[PDB]
C-alpha cells in the first residue's frame, strides 16, 4: 500500500519497548493494529512521555505508543486523548535482597532514599509517599545508583523492574510484593482523531482475543 | 446553577444501578463527576445497553452511565465513544450449591443449560463456550429459571451475581470461582463530545484517589 504513513512516536522501556529498531509488547500491539488496517508506519523515538504527548498535540505525531500510564494529569493535556487501555500495570520497588524486611508497605517509603526516573509517575508517587526522592535521567542510571549504594530502592513500573532482574540474576536484587499503585497503559492520539474508533476497536479485539496476553507472555511469561 | 441539564441515560443492575430514583456505584461515580463541575442532570432509565447507546449516538442522550462493558462490538458503533474505564469486572456463573464439582472451567460450559439475559455480553460468551443458551428478559427472570430447575446455571456479571446471593443467603446458591472473562466498565458519550476530556480527567481523579473503591466498598465490601 502506497498510503501516507502514520507518524508513530515511541517511548518506553523493556519489555514494552526496546531500541535497536523498535520492538517489545507495545510494538507488537501497535503493529497488529497497523497490519489489520494495512497502514504504513514511520517510527520516531521520543525523549520522554511528556515530550511525546506534546508532539501528538502539536500534530508532529499521529500517535504515541508505549507503556504510557493513563493519569488525570496526562489526560488533562489539551489536544490529546488516550485510547482504551491495553495493559494493567502497577508501580513497584526494586531493592537489595537484604532490604526486604524494611519494605513491606507504602508507609515504609517515608524517609527512604528512593531513586526515580524523571518524567515518570513514580516521581509523584515517591513524593506523595514522603520518600527521599532522587531524580535520575533513566532507569539504568536509577539502578546504577542502587547497584552503588546512594539509594535504598528504585521506584518504577513493576513489569520493567522484573524484566531487569531477570536479565541480571547475578545482582540478587528483588522486586518487592509492594504495589505503590495500579496504572493502565494506553496509546495517545490527537483529540478527535479520525483514527480513534478504528484503533480502539482493534486494540479491544486483540485484548479480548488474548493476543495481547500472548505478546506479554513472550517477554514476561 | 441554571445551566442546561445533561441528559443522563441509566441502565444496569445492582450494585451498580438501583431503581427507586437512581442509586448505586455507577450513580455515585457520575454524581461525583457532575458535582465537581457543578452540572445539572436529567436521568432517564434506558431499556437496554444497546438502546441506550443508540440514544447517545442519535443525540437523545448526552451520556449513558452504568456497568457498561467496553467491548469491540460496542466501541464499533458509529457516533459514540467510551470514557476511560472505571471498574474492572468479570463475567461469572451462579449455580446451585451442589453443581460446584461440575463447574470448574469454561470448558465445562459446553452442553450445560445456561441462562443469560438478552443484550448482555454473557449471550456471546455462553454461545462461544458452546452452552445450551437460554435467553431471558432480565436477571430476575434468569435466576427464576435457576431457582426453578430449567437451567443449570446463570451467566452474568460477577459483581451483580454476588450481590444477589448476599441478599438471598436462604437460597444457598453459589457464584463459582470461574471467571468467564474480564471486562472493564465505562460510560458512553457522543463521539467527539466537548465533555469527554473533563469527564475522563474527573473519572481518573476519582479512580486514583480511591474514591471509586470506596463507593464499591459501600455496596460490596
Amino acid at each position: 500500500g502506497s498510503a501516507m504513513a502514520l507518524k508513530v512516536g515511541v517511548v518506553g522501556n523493556p519489555p514494552f519497548v526496546f531500541y535497536g529498531a523498535f520492538t517489545g509488547i507495545s510494538l507488537d500491539v501497535w503493529r497488529a493494529v497497523a497490519e489489520s488496517q494495512k497502514w504504513n508506519s514511520e517510527y520516531v523515538r521520543q525523549n520522554s512521555i511528556s515530550a511525546g504527548i506534546t508532539a501528538v498535540a502539536e500534530g508532529e505525531l499521529d500517535i504515541l505508543i508505549g507503556p504510557i500510564s493513563v493519569t488525570p494529569e496526562r489526560a488533562a493535556i489539551e489536544g490529546i486523548t488516550f485510547t482504551q487501555p491495553y495493559f494493567s500495570s502497577g508501580i513497584g520497588l526494586l531493592i537489595p535482597g537484604t532490604a526486604t524486611p524494611l519494605f513491606r508497605s507504602v508507609g515504609d517509603l517515608k524517609n527512604k532514599e528512593v531513586a526515580v526516573v524523571r518524567d515518570t509517575t513514580a516521581v509523584d508517587w515517591a513524593n506523595f509517599y514522603q520518600a527521599d526522592v532522587r531524580e535520575t535521567n533513566n532507569l539504568t542510571a536509577a539502578i546504577t545508583l542502587l547497584q552503588k549504594k546512594q539509594v535504598e530502592a528504585v521506584m518504577f513500573d513493576r513489569p520493567a523492574l522484573i524484566y531487569y532482574t531477570r536479565q541480571n540474576p547475578n545482582l540478587n536484587l528483588e522486586v518487592t510484593e509492594i504495589r505503590v499503585s495500579l496504572e493502565p497503559y494506553g496509546f495517545v492520539l490527537k483529540e478527535n482523531s479520525p483514527l480513534q474508533k478504528t484503533i480502539n476497536v482493534e486494540m479491544l479485539n486483540l485484548l479480548y482475543s488474548r493476543v495481547i496476553a500472548e505478546f506479554t507472555e513472550r517477554w514476561l511469561g
